[PDB]
């Protein structure tokens, strides 16, 4: 966990997504899901929305719509969670509303919502709604102009650690329903990395050899997870 | 594609799945899409073709792969899954109430005469008591999916991700490389004409066999001679390479 959501905001313009997409655990325990993308709206203009940052959220969401799906579930709620936010904060910075929202004070949860509420009186709910759907196509088409490369650069680096945490869970659950308790670090572990390290890959190994200690079907997930350990095993028996 | 309801429901016990998926693609033609037709389509053809238990459980086995987390079976590989469950209920409904007969003709029929069938017997069965048949049904077949042989359905899993995991990649590099600003590139709309190409061979393919590595290479290889930019060739990369350990690793197993 990160400390402020000035350091989230920073992976997001560093690139760094994986981690970006825990700023909405971050507000989870620094105070339902209604209330949820309020906090994220205060908390976005608060700490800086810009152009830059609605720009390198379209990356983003550009690798989230990808036909690889590397963003599901847990990921996938945090991605579009955020998303919804974005667009009103897009409709206040644009309509000079922003700076209502601006404060010095540290705010609870219930004074946050409560001024929001006070704010909705600058914006009719008619031209709310109006200037949402006119930020959301805005958006999207930037969504569109997306620099591919970095999308792609992206792509690689989110998935290659999102892979690994999909094929591990389906490796869990095949076998408690066919070790478990072993498994699950390997799923706590992989959970909290944000990239696959060259330190990282390394780690991976020291479990896949592990879990040999305590099924036919177990084979081909370990293949795809370190093939090279399994080499090694299998010839260090057929030379016996 | 097959010219059979026979031979695609063979296909399904036989384990070829990306195969049997292709079914209602077949149906599709074979009668000329409201999904209500289609559904009621698949219940006539599978009754015919020997609907049966054993047709369902190992219909469990592909559905426990399409929840798999690594989600194999995505869009309309996916819609087709989901179309023949629909089908599945009223079919598990209709064979433990002994109504299938009513459905069974040698007759070859069209799409608007057996539309009229269906509703002719739609009077053999009070509504209510079809909606209580057919949750009795959903709930014995979902048990089937979680009880589903953890063999069975790692194998049918990593054969058809296999296939499909490629056919993902390839959608993404299409719309990137659409989407690529390239002023100088020349190329970009003849390469782009060569991914689509190889979309469009692999739509047709149920597994990587000589032939298919063997036309992928022959893509790639062209489409390296187009002078791709630097982020198409991650993409490439992955999509014909050398695994020499993994050749390694299943010769070894």
């Amino acid at each position: 966990m990160l400390s402020s959501t000035k350091e989230y905001l920073q992976a997001l313009r560093d690139g760094k997504y994986l981690l970006f997409l825990q700023w909405p655990k971050f507000i989870a325990e620094y105070y339902e899901a209604d209330e949820m993308v309020s906090l994220l709206i205060f908390e976005w203009l608060n700490n800086g929305f810009c152009l830059d940052d609605i720009k390198k959220f379209a990356i983003l969401y550009a690798v989230h719509e990808m036909e690889s799906r590397p963003l599901r579930e847990g990921l996938s709620y945090a991605l579009t969670t955020i998303s919804i936010a974005l667009f009103p904060c897009m409709v206040y910075l644009t309509n000079n509303l922003q700076e209502h929202y601006i404060t010095s004070k540290k705010l609870s949860s219930k004074e946050v919502l409560q001024l929001m509420t006070m704010n909705n009186a600058y914006l009719e709910k008619q031209r709310f709604v109006e200037f949402l759907g006119q930020e959301q196509d805005k958006f999207f088409t930037w969504v569109k102009e997306a620099d591919s490369s970095a999308v792609s650069k992206a792509f690689d680096q989110i998935y290659s650690v999102t892979y690994l945490k999909y094929l591990i869970e389906d490796y869990l659950s095949l076998l408690e329903s066919a070790r478990i308790s072993l498994v699950v670090r390997l799923a706590k572990y992989l959970h909290e990395q944000t990239e696959l390290t060259q330190d990282v890959h390394d780690e991976i190994a020291v479990y896949v050899k592990k879990l040999w200690e305590m099924a036919e079907f177990e084979e081909e997930f370990l293949k795809k997870i370190s093939p090279l350990p399994f080499i090694d095993n299998t010839v260090r028996i057929l030379t016996g």
